């Protein structure tokens, strides 16, 4: 529940900032997602209006994904945003690597299209 917001943010960052030439998307997502999780643990560790736009974008994504992903895409997303690697996700779901990689990739493209469409609204 808690770190889930951070995971999603990490992923949205992954998607917005991906360099095709620098690496595979799966590993870039894994990187961004764990940086966000760790950031939020580090922050909560030293502790022990830009945010409203972000919180809303995270919430819009949760709904977009709930309402538009396949069951398979949702199963993958669940582990992706909790910082599991595509290899670990294959093991978890008893699916092969290629199949997970392609799913993460569909999550990316479908999310991309959603972001561009959300940024274009002028009713």
């Amino acid at each position: 529940e808690d770190l889930v917001q951070e995971g999603i943010l990490g992923l949205l960052k992954a998607i917005k900032f991906y360099d095709e030439t620098k690496s595979s998307f799966s590993s870039f997502a894994f990187l961004c997602i764990r940086r966000e999780m760790i950031s939020a643990i580090r922050k909560a560790n030293t502790q022990k209006e830009e945010a409203y736009l972000l919180k809303e974008e995270i919430e819009e994504f949760k709904k977009f994904s709930e309402n538009n992903f396949s069951k398979f895409e949702k199963e993958v997303l669940t582990y992706l945003i909790r910082g599991y690697s595509y290899r670990e996700i294959a093991t978890i779901l008893s699916k092969n690597l290629k199949s997970i990689d392609n799913t993460i990739q569909r999550i990316r493209k479908k999310s991309e299209e959603w972001i561009k469409e959300e940024e274009n609204i002028k009713r």
